[PDB]
């Protein structure tokens, strides 16, 4: 009964357009009078082997990029690289701005990927940051600086800058800040995601989420500690959970009446013993890419 | 990879407005000086059980009705009822009305859903209209007025509004025109769907998908008439393949080298013997829920 939802995507629309440098074009974001996207925009298909940004940036002047929305060119009259990101500034405030943040998330939380080519949206989707700081999305050539984000309130808070494809087929990029998540760099030289690993604090949110759907048959009568817990969990490829993870489940646990420990007890035995060929949600699976408040947005609306 | 992905939703979202009569809230659809809504929004608790629509609504007047888009009320100037949707004409137009047409699906077709409460969007996601004409949503209480759509070019193509949750938990609801999908009623009561099938050409169009990705773990050496595959997805309650679903796969067939029956003859082989515990693009079901021109699309 759960699914993947997106974020509406229509504040974020208001926001993409396109940056170009000589032949070389890809998406930016426009928020105020700045247009930020992925600084390998300056880079020549030869020049991607093996940049050297600032010698490449030196060579540059504001007449050099075309920004476009849609059609209509944003002039532009200053830029500057802030790690992997460029940053120009136009002479257009977009008067579609959202209130916006800057965040960088952790692995496990999700958002909203917001695939764009050439400027122009195409689907919206949910991913989750894996443990390793790949993403499993869906991104085709020219799709470098589409966004992720996440909507509170009226707010939208950029979490994710598209930069690169692995060969596992996983995705890896920024935040707007242009920090890569993960050990990435923004070259055209072979790089390869790390091994995974489960992510806990979303698996017992989705524990939670059958309890409360009246599926509870895993319930046991024990407990566990934080540490035994941490240290059983990481022999089954399962991450270690965080004082951040436990005050998260906060609300599933009060909603349920199930202490965060008790459930981690619970899981340790399915992790131990096995489903035994029952299901959870209708599925034999453990699902670990719904987050708590995910679980909260789809039950209690 | 390969993700279910929506339209982006932000053509839909200008259009979404708050309605109410009563005690009664939902969503409504604002396109030029129209809003379209459900129209059980005329209804008490009482008058779900066994409404009489016609008498309902001609009691009720123009101001009846409450609409508003986000902190300003609309005027409504005039009213109609066309099948089960209300037509609220208002005095002001919606200068953010996309190009738009509406259509009415066939069952295997799928569309993106913006889920809407008190006219505000707070998701969306793709959809399927399954054989029996349900929709596998995720729709709460308020979520009704909320609209299923694709988008070519520019143009918004309304497919959906939705009605209803059955005890299953699945969904049912009209067209843009106010007719149903299926054989359902906007009334208080508990109804069944008919039995649920597979859409078949869609299973194939993912199964293509997961060999796009490097994943053909489920292929084998053996080929298949199209009538004996469809002998066996028959009795397995999956749709029968047409002449016409195998050459809208012709593409994906041309993109992966492999001839459609071929892959009927892998599905028949995962149809007899099942998953083995193993997973298709991480799934351990096979999903039905993408067409052709989605894994298309998705692939181009
Ligand atoms: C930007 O639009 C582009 C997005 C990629 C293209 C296809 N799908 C995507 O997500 N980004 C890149 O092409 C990227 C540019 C550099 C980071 C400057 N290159 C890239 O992702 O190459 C991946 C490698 C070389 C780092 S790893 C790899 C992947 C496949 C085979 C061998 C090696
Ligand atoms: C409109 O917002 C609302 C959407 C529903 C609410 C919960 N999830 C949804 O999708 N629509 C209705 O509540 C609808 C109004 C009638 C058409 C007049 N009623 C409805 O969907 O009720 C279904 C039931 C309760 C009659 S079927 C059932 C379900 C569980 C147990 C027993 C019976």
């Amino acid at each position: 009964g759960f699914r993947k939802m997106a974020f509406p995507s229509g504040k974020v629309e208001g926001c993409m357009v396109q940056v170009t440098c000589g032949t070389t074009t890809l998406n930016g974001l426009w928020l105020d009078d700045v247009v930020y996207c992925p600084r390998h925009v300056i880079c020549t298909s030869e020049d991607m082997l093996n940049p050297n940004y600032e010698d490449l940036l030196i060579r540059k002047s504001n007449h050099n990029f075309l920004v476009q929305a849609g059609n209509v060119q944003l002039r532009v009259i200053g830029h500057s690289m802030q790690n992997c990101v460029l940053k120009l500034k136009v002479d257009t405030a977009n008067p579609k701005t959202p209130k916006y943040k800057f965040v960088r998330i952790q692995p496990g939380q999700t958002f909203s990927v917001l695939a764009c080519y050439n400027g122009s949206p195409s689907g919206v989707y949910q991913c989750a940051m894996r443990p390793n700081f790949t993403i499993k999305g869906s991104f085709l050539n020219g799709s470098c600086g589409s966004v992720g984000f996440n909507i509170d309130y009226d707010c939208v808070s950029f979490c994710y800058m598209h930069h690169m494809e692995l060969p596992t087929g996983v995705h890896a990029g920024t935040d707007l800040e242009g920090n890569f998540y993960g050990p990435f760099v923004d070259r055209q030289t072979a790089q390869a995601a790390g091994t995974d690993t489960t992510i806990t604090v979303n698996v017992l949110a989705w524990l939670y989420a059958a309890v409360i759907n009246g599926d509870r048959w895993f319930l046991n009568r024990f407990t566990t500690t934080l540490n035994d817990f941490n240290l059983v969990a990481m022999k089954y490829n399962y991450e270690p959970l965080t004082q951040d993870h436990v005050d998260i489940l906060g609300p599933l646990s009060a909603q349920t009446g199930i202490a965060v420990l008790d459930m981690c007890a619970s899981l340790k035995e399915l992790l131990q013993n096995g489903m035994n060929g029952r299901t959870i949600l209708g599925s034999a699976l453990l699902e670990d890419e719904f987050t708590p408040f995910d679980v909260v947005r789809q039950c209690s609306g």
